[PDB]
């Protein structure tokens, strides 16, 4: 049924997962270059992190869904 | 089947609870009046996949 996952639907998820990859990478380099610079922009801190922490946990969600789809 | 796609939403299900009582443990001692219901909904969740995958290999054996 098309309920279930399909390959056409891996591949597709598969490209999602990599293009948010590349946009996690992104986050995770400035919030390492805004932790190096500290105490500069601590101010800073809560919102990158959290900011961060989105699209880590989006990314962790697509991920475990992928493995489950793959089966 | 279709176990198949029964014991893939339990999957998410036991995936998704296990991240919420990871976050509510890393949390503590924010919320820590809602550890028992979480743990017990998890315990739920992990006990029927449990059952349900076994069931499903006994069919596909
Ligand atoms: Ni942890």
């Amino acid at each position: 049924t098309d309920n279930n996952p399909t390959p056409e639907a891996v591949a597709d998820l598969k490209k999602k997962v990599r293009k948010l990859n590349s946009k996690a990478g992104q986050m995770k380099m400035d919030l390492h270059d805004l932790a190096e610079g500290l105490p500069t922009d601590y101010e800073n801190l809560v919102e990158t992190a959290e900011k961060t922490y989105e699209i880590f946990r989006e990314l962790d969600q697509l991920k475990k869904k992928l493995n489950i789809w793959e089966e």
